[PDB]
DNA sequence: TCTTGGGTCCTAGGACCC
DNA sequence: GGGTCCTAGGACCC
């Protein structure tokens, strides 16, 4: 009994909508971030940028070196939300079975729908299509029995296409595939598993599971279900966000209190903003705070509390600055809030 | 070049409880 | 002594 999954994804998401909203930007590199000055990373890039070596999580120092015409942008979330919000409502057209990743990807398992003589490809297509046309804007499919072949399928053909695996041809596709394009393992898991000649599914398909689990735990059964093309995990459509947090970096590091409390200051607003939204009581499960200092440790604060406060903010991030941090500079100071449990 | 901000889920010790 | 809450931290993803 397969299912029929699906997964989309926008392409180059955030430049795709600056460079919509503004032709001028198609043919010249441009990306999304931080500026120099302020300590900022690339947040995506098009591909007249992407030639020249620019990534997401690549500081924008590394990005105007290698790409020196970079132009830059700091974004519009209305816009992406936007735009988001219409292809969900795209998808919903063709099963309420959804599940959203962020706001360019979504699973959509269609196994029980009608719309395109069950071919899971021509619904595919037919999102792909409709997402263009609407939104000027496109977008590349994955199709296969499980979550994260779909997911896999889905940059093969990239941009503006889409990729079928079929379950005869899983095996096949499994040999030679190497671990780390399986989600869940980057780059710490990906040179553990390498250290002990594990490079591909292939290479786990040979392993004892006694032993990945000796070694990797809940992380070792994953390991070997998935290099085995086995994954249960169903398409839900019920999740909701946990937490809610905010935090800033400093174009130079913070040495006094004194700044810290300003940026504290300045940062509960935007927090209290945003979990109105969601919660207008403002009643949370836990609320604490974040450090981060100058040799990158990074620690956090964090305790049982019934209702947002910005004085208790303030308190134990004193106690936190005092108790550690040892004369460190300090990069990024952020809050953080746990949502009640339902 | 010099390392974001928004999240998720997993682990682990010690408290707390039957 | 075997579970469950509390808190801290880390790897990972977009
Ligand atoms: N590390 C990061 N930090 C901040 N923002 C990020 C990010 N990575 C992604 N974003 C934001 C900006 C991205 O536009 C958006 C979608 O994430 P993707 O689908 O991983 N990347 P995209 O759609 O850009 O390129 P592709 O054509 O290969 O899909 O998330
Ligand atoms: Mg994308
Ligand atoms: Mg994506």
């Amino acid at each position: 009994g397969s299912r029929k999954i699906i997964h989309v994804d926008m392409d180059c998401f955030f430049a795709a909508v600056e460079m919509r909203d503004n032709p001028a930007l198609r043919d010249i590199p441009i990306a999304i971030g931080g500026s120099r000055e302020r300590r900022g990373v690339i947040s995506t890039a098009n591909y007249p940028a992407r030639k020249f070596g620019v990534r997401s999580a690549m500081p924008t120092g590394m990005a105007l070196a290698l790409c020196p015409h970079l132009t830059l942008l700091p974004g519009r979330f209305d816009a992406y939300k936007e735009a988001s919000n219409h292809i969900r409502e795209i998808f919903s057209r063709y099963t309420s079975r959804i599940e959203p990743l962020s706001l360019d990807e979504a699973y959509l398992d269609v196994t029980d729908s009608v719309h395109c003589h069950g071919s899971a490809t021509l619904i595919a297509q037919e999102i792909r299509q409709t997402i263009f046309n609407e939104l000027q804007l496109t977008a590349s499919a994955g199709v296969a029995p499980v979550k994260f072949l779909a997911k896999i399928a889905s940059d093969m053909n990239k941009p503006n296409g889409q990729f079928v695996i079929t379950p005869a041809e899983v095996p096949a596709f499994l040999q030679t595939l190497p671990l780390a394009k399986i989600p869940g393992v980057g780059k710490v898991s990906a040179a553990k598993l390498e250290a002990m000649g594990l490079r591909t599914c292939g290479d786990v398909q040979a392993c004892d599971l006694v032993m990945l689990l000796k070694r990797f735990g809940k992380f070792g059964r994953i390991l070997w279900e998935r290099s085995q093309g086995i994954d249960e995990r169903d398409v839900n459509s019920e999740r909701l966000r946990k937490s809610v947090g905010v935090e800033r970096t400093m174009a130079e590091d913070i040495h006094h209190w004194s700044e810290c409390e300003a940026i504290i200051e300045r940062l509960y607003p935007e927090l209290e903003r945003r979990l109105a939204k969601v919660k207008p009581d403002l009643l949370i499960a836990r609320q604490g705070v974040k450090l981060k200092f100058d040799d990158f440790q990074q620690t956090t604060q964090e305790h049982v509390w019934p209702r947002l406060n910005k004085a208790d903010l303030i308190a134990t991030a004193r106690k936190t600055w005092d108790e550690r941090r040892g004369g460190r500079g300090v990069r990024l100071v952020g809050l953080h809030v746990t949502l009640l449990d339902p």
